This record gives C-alpha cells, sequence and structure tokens, in this order.
C-alpha cells in the first residue's frame, strides 16, 4: 500500500529470497510493500515458452524477444491500477545506485523493475517502454533479478515502520560493533562502550566513523560538509594512529 | 569442483534462489560450481543463546556474537578440504566490486562468503577471520545474503562453459572499460523502429565500427568517469568525436 512493486522476471521463484524473507517479508506483512510478479514466459505463442530470439549483426547469446515483455509489462501497468508508476530497467548501462538513489527511489508509489536476461532486452523495447535504468554496480550479472532484489530491500529499508545514520547517509561509513563477551580469546571490547556516558559513546562511534570513513573511502567525504566538530575527531584519529 | 563457495547466513534457504535457478544451479549441475550454507545458529554456545545479543555501548539493534561465526567458520574452512579459501566479509564499507574484481575471485579455488545481519557482526571476529571486505555499492541493503548471491552470480558467469550460449563474458559492459552497445533482435521493424541498417545488411567490420561506436557514445553519454580512467587510441577518439557530433 505505501509502495506497490511488480517485477517483470522469467524467474519469479527467486523473489521469494524477498518475499520470505527479513524487513522486505516483514513490509509485506505490515502491508506496507505489495510485491507481485510478471513471467514474460507466460505471454508467449509457442508449445516451449520461448523468451531468447538471436541477435541482428550477429554476435554471441541471446537478446529478449520484444512481444513477452510488452506482454508481462502491460499486464504489470494494468495491475497498478491508477498509481504513479515508474517503469525501470535494472542495467549495468543505467543509474549507479547509491544511497542518495535509493531515497529519491523510496518517494515512490509504484515501481515495475523489468530483470533483464541473457546479452540484455531490445533497445527499441527501452526506448518504447522505459521510464529510466539502474544499475547496482560496475559488474556484470546474469540477470535482473538479484538487483532489482537489492533496489527493493534498499527502498523498503526508508519505508515508515519497516526497520521495527547509515553507512551512505551524510557521506560517512558506520562505526565498529560490540557484543557478548566482554573479553573474547584476549581480545576486549573498547572501555568507551563498558563506561554508560551516552556523549562519551557519540562522540567515539562518531570519530570512528569519520576514522573509517578517510581510511578507506575519502572520497565520500570531498563531497561531505564535514562540521567544525567531525573535523575535531577526524584530525584527533589521523594524529592518535601508528 | 572448479569453485567451491560456502555461505555463513542466518538464512540458508535463501539462498535457493541461486541453487535453483539460472546459471549458478546449471554450474552446480555441471560440477563447475559447489554452493553450500553453514547457519551460525547451530554453532552457539547453547540451544538458548541467539546469534546475536545487545550491542555494548547502547543504540538501536542487535550484534552478531564471535563464537556461532567462528564455529560456522571452522566448520566450512574444515569441508573446503585443502583448497586455498579466501574468506569475504560482505560489507558497504568494504572493497566496491567491479568487473576486475569479479576476475581477480573467479581465480579463487574456494570462497567462504559471510553474511551478516542485524546491526553488524562483532568487529573481532572481522579482525581475526575476515581476509576482504567486499561492498556491491554504496547503498545499504537488510542483509549480506543478496550481496553474497550477486558475487556468486558475477563469478559463476566467468567460469568455463557456464554461459553456453546465451551471453559471452569477452564482450560485456566494464571489461574494457567500456558500456555495451544496444541489442536488437527479430522482428526487423516494431513500434515503427527499424532495427540499424548496419545490423540487417553490413559486413563484419561495418558492424564491429558500430558496435565499438555506440559502447563509445553510450559511455560518453552516461558514464563518462569511466573515459577518464581508460585512454582513447585515434580511431576510438575518431569514431567518438562523431558520435557526439551526429547524436541528433
Ligand atoms: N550490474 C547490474 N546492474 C543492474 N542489472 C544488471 C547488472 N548486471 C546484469 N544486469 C542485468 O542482467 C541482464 C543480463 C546481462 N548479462 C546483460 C548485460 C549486457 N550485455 C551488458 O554487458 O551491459 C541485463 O539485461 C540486466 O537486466
Ligand atoms: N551495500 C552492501 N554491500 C555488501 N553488504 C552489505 C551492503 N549493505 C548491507 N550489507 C550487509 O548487511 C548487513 C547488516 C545490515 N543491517 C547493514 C546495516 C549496518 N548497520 C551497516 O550500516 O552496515 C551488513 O553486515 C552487511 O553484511
Amino acid at each position: 500500500s505505501m509502495l506497490w512493486v511488480g517485477v517483470v522476471s522469467i524467474f519469479p521463484e527467486m523473489f521469494r529470497a524477498i518475499s520470505d524473507y527479513g524487513i522486505t517479508s516483514r513490509a509485506v506483512k505490515q502491508g506496507l510493500l505489495t510485491l507481485t510478479c510478471w513471467n514474460p514466459r507466460v505471454y508467449t505463442e509457442d508449445r516451449h515458452q520461448t523468451v531468447d530470439d538471436r541477435p541482428f549483426g550477429g554476435g554471441p547469446g541471446m537478446v529478449m524477444k520484444i512481444k513477452p515483455l510488452e506482454g508481462a509489462l502491460a499486464d504489470a501497468r494494468q495491475a497498478a491500477g491508477g498509481r504513479k508508476a515508474k517503469v525501470i530497467y535494472l542495467s549495468p548501462q543505467g543509474r549507479q545506485l547509491t544511497q542518495a538513489g535509493v531515497r529519491e527511489l523510496a518517494e515512490e508509489e509504484a515501481l515495475i523493475l523489468i530483470a533483464g536476461r541473457y546479452e540484455g532486452i531490445d533497445e527499441r523495447f527501452i526506448e518504447e517502454h522505459v521510464d529510466e535504468e539502474w544499475s547496482i554496480g560496475d559488474y556484470v550479472l546474469s540477470g535482473g533479478e538479484l538487483p532489482a532484489m537489492v533496489l527493493v530491500d534498499a527502498v523498503t529499508r526508508l519505508l515508515p515502520g519497516a526497520l521495527g545514520e547509515d553507512s551512505f547517509t551524510d557521506g560517512l561509513l558506520d562505526c565498529p560493533h560490540y557484543t557478548r563477551p566482554e573479553v573474547y580469546a584476549d581480545k576486549r571490547v573498547p572501555e568507551v562502550l563498558l563506561s554508560g556516558n551516552h556523549e562519551h559513546i557519540r562522540r567515539w562511534r562518531l570519530q570512528q566513523a569519520l576514522g573509517r570513513t578517510w581510511e578507506r573511502r575519502a572520497d565520500l567525504l570531498d563531497s561531505r560538509s564535514l562540521s567544525g566538530e567531525e573535523q575535531k575527531l577526524l584530525a584527533e584519529y589521523i594524529r592518535q594512529r601508528d
């Protein structure tokens, strides 16, 4: 009800990974998320339910047939009802998904996600019916199923009351985490977390985040508008390190 | 056999998405891929102890204990045999996954992936047992299961004979620092849009030049950042300069 998601995929059973597990499964139960699949294989003319077709110009692999995708997409737009649905094609050619992109995506009421397969889908189908293209990263997968689930998972986290700051909220990585025992195999939990002083635990965590962000991902800080307080904790972290 | 994968996750049965469907399922059946799961909840002190416990220092959430993770890792290591195993924690604080990262990981004999849940895993588990932290992108997911699946699918595509006649790893996006070209299939005309004439009647050299130009132009248009890293030849410069001028 909060967000309606329709997935066009030839492996709808893969979506059990999000329908049966975690925040996405909980969001469905809580009525915040509606999840549906539209299998191009159901929209075929032949006895073996063929969705691929050879490519023009030669080259290796196969390409997805326009008609079976169009078939599955038409029914999905119909099932969206009167919701303003954004048609996304999962692709390595798309806008790289980042937390800022996830927030944008979380404002939508309806999403139709097209999961490609093989060498990909016909460019004319993209030109005709695809509102936007999104990539989950600079690597190549065998289908759009895992990317579509990554996108759904990330967005659902921002759905009010689904969870029950993050690693990319305010261009800063996350702090380390400690739990029982107090000491495990001669390795002990930092004293600052054993003390009970909220301001001291916040100060340390915020420094440890700034510290890891500068160590591993200095690029996330160039974009960042670091405060006078954050500029002191990062400086302290840098100079007090071997 | 070619690659052995062990996943450490509180949701082992979530991995049916890769073990039962697509290329990863075919690779498992063809003997190219071994895929095993290892629930940390089976290695706790006693049945009354959960995988998680309260976080030291307060704050919202729970944190995965070290002993259950240590137990599943130890058992997963034993099962790998005499294969040299690389131990990966999926984390957004890790090394950003890229096609080149995928090529490196494809050369590994064994991988043990650690999918974390909750708020995070205890920092002392990482310090003592993790060989590398890998991120799938600059966004936060609820668990490491989808990132672990993304990694296995990407790597499996590069195993000899895993793609068949469906696709080719030699011709992808990011392999040579460029995005892929558009793809076209039957019919020659659809929605008052005709397949580019070069694909319908051109020779191999014309098709190659059009495919390279498209890959360059699409890279220039959507991902200019990729061109900053990867230099262009005289031919590529001329194919690109011409793409740019003929855009509309
Ligand atoms: N990194 C990714 N980001 C979003 N979707 C992806 C990504 N990798 C693969 N896909 C999906 O997987 C499908 C099949 C891919 N093997 C085709 C990729 C295409 N030949 C290319 O190199 O760009 C694509 O049609 C996409 O739907
Ligand atoms: N972008 C990602 N790339 C690789 N793994 C991820 C990514 N996002 C989340 N994870 C996994 O999801 C697990 C736990 C999540 N609740 C992440 C929230 C956690 N507080 C954090 O900011 O890292 C992490 O331990 C990782 O295993």
